């Protein structure tokens, strides 16, 4: 026999006692240790005193599960533990003061998102996301990367899009105060203004230039071509995205950007960040230059309050 702590959040610990004749699944259900499925494994002598993750099987664990993860998905823990088994083996080197990831298991899009998150202002709603976010900014990013995969319904090795990953993460963050007011001017229909809140207010797909979005872009109208432009923007940042194309990044005019080279889906991401000079972070590799020209698909800008002059 061995005394054992079970948990769903690694906060509230529930004392249990097991007999070593029965595997952990026979007494706790699906059980995990440091990301390893110890369900069909009988208790060992070193397993005494440790804390294990268990699938919620009573109401107390279900409530503690939601309050920490903000999900009731019964598959979340398993997917989370399965990713952590890989992410805990990745290397997370410090590059230019930022925590990056050495290349492994097609994680280039995860490293780019990780580096981007360390340069924009985000408050995550699930306490599990926020705690791992803090630990990741301090260098321990294995649990944060595993949570990103689980929250995005992606597995280790799967090909990932950075813009889609940031969008899913934005939906789990507090962006209620974010507001975008647009105005569409059609030659026949007239003018009409709409207001966007939340995640829809901080992302645009179509162009990389924040200035071009302020000056207006061409969109088709219901009557078959109108023009939309940005009237007001209330957000700590904006994300401008477009299909990969050659683009010149000027120092001091942007926060960071996503470079994408190669074919659709199976390409490779690099991260460009604007400090005292332009830096390029490719996993564990770092290069710098005063100017940059390359295939860019995401650009991030700082913002607070903006009102047009039209
Ligand atoms: C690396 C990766 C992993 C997965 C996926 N997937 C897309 C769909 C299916 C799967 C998952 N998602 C549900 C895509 C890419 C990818 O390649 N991302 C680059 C930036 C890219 C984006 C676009 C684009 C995006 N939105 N729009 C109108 C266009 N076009 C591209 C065209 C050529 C080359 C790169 C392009
Ligand atoms: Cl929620
Ligand atoms: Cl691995
Ligand atoms: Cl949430
Ligand atoms: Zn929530
Ligand atoms: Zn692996
Ligand atoms: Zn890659
Ligand atoms: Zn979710
Ligand atoms: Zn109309
Ligand atoms: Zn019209």
């Amino acid at each position: 026999t061995i005394k054992v702590f079970t948990t769903v959040d690694n906060i509230n610990l529930h004392t249990q006692v097991v007999d070593m004749s029965m595997t952990y699944g026979q007494q706790f259900g699906p059980t995990y240790l440091d990301g390893a499925d110890v369900t069909k494994i009988k208790p060992h002598n070193s397993h005494e005193g440790k804390t294990f993750y268990v699938l919620p099987n009573d109401d107390t664990l279900r409530v503690e599960a939601f309050e920490y993860y903000h999900t009731t998905d019964p598959s979340f823990l398993g997917r989370y533990m399965s990713a952590l088994n890989h992410t805990k083996k990745w290397k997370y080197p410090q590059v230019n003061g930022l925590t990056s990831i050495k290349w492994a298991d097609n994680n280039c899009y995860l490293a780019t998102a990780l580096l981007t998150l360390q340069q924009i202002e985000l408050k995550f709603n699930p306490p599990a996301l926020q705690d791992a976010y803090y630990r990741a900014r301090a260098g321990e990013a294995a649990n944060f990367c595993a949570l990103i995969l689980a929250y995005c319904n992606k597995t280790v090795g799967e090909l990932g899009d950075v813009r889609e990953t940031m969008s899913y993460l934005f939906q789990h963050a507090n962006l209620d105060s974010c507001k975008r007011v647009l105005n569409v001017v059609c030659k026949t229909c007239g003018q009409q203004q709409t207001t966007l809140k939340g995640v829809e207010a901080v992302m645009y797909m179509g162009t990389l230039s924040y200035e071009q979005f302020k000056k207006g872009v061409q969109i088709p109208c219901t009557c078959g071509q109108a023009t939309k432009y940005l009237v007001q923007q209330e957000s700590p940042f904006v994300m401008m995205s477009a299909p990969p194309a050659q683009y010149e990044l000027k120092h001091g005019t942007f926060t960071c950007a996503s470079e994408y080279t190669g074919n659709y889906q199976c390409g490779h991401y690099k991260h460009i960040t604007s400090k005292e000079t332009l830096y390029c972070i490719d996993g564990a590799l770092l290069t710098k230059s005063s100017e940059y020209k390359g295939p860019i698909t995401d650009v991030f800008y700082k913002e607070n309050s903006y009102t047009t002059t039209i």
